[PDB]
């Protein structure tokens, strides 16, 4: 058995959706990310209120890909004023640090039975960018990702 996540009360987990595989590769390479304005604000608020007493995890998936592609931890607050045009499209304003934990493809079939009570009970696999995941469901997703071979 694996009881590691048991007793973790302090943790917040978000879905990250990307239209670009290039941005995923760049994120892995340089340990940085950027979301939408409203996505950034959501993530920044979670990171800042965590106050270092627990992790903010990010579950990454490319739109239309059929799989999640990995997990990173948010590792800084959002800097809203940074170099433009670093990503595939020039829509993004700002940057924050991340540390990647899993770089592995996990099919949606492996995760589609976990549903989110805060998103109308929809499969976690039908989430939008910066959808937050309740902690108990997040623990379930993490364990499946970690154990997928
Ligand atoms: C660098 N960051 C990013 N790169 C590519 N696509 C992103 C992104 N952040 C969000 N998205 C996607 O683009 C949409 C916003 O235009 C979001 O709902 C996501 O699906």
């Amino acid at each position: 058995e694996n009881l590691y996540f048991q007793h973790m009360k302090h943790g917040r987990v978000f879905i990250i959706k990307s239209y670009s595989e290039d941005d995923i590769h760049r994120s892995i390479k340089y340990n940085i990310w950027c979301s939408t304005e409203h996505g950034n604000k959501r993530l920044d608020a979670a990171y800042r209120s965590m106050n270092g007493k627990g992790p903010v995890y990010l579950l990454f998936s490319v739109n239309g890909s059929g799989h999640f592609c990995g997990v990173a931890e948010m590792k800084s607050a959002v800097d809203y004023n940074t170099c433009a045009g670093v990503w595939s499209q020039d829509k993004w304003k700002g940057r924050f640090d991340v540390r990647w934990i899993f770089v592995k493809d996990v099919p949606n079939s492996q995760l589609r039975h976990i549903r989110l009570e805060n998103n109308e009970n929809k499969p976690v696999t039908n989430s939008r960018d910066t959808q937050e995941v309740p902690l108990e469901k997040a623990k379930q997703v993490l364990k499946i990702i970690a154990s997928y071979k």
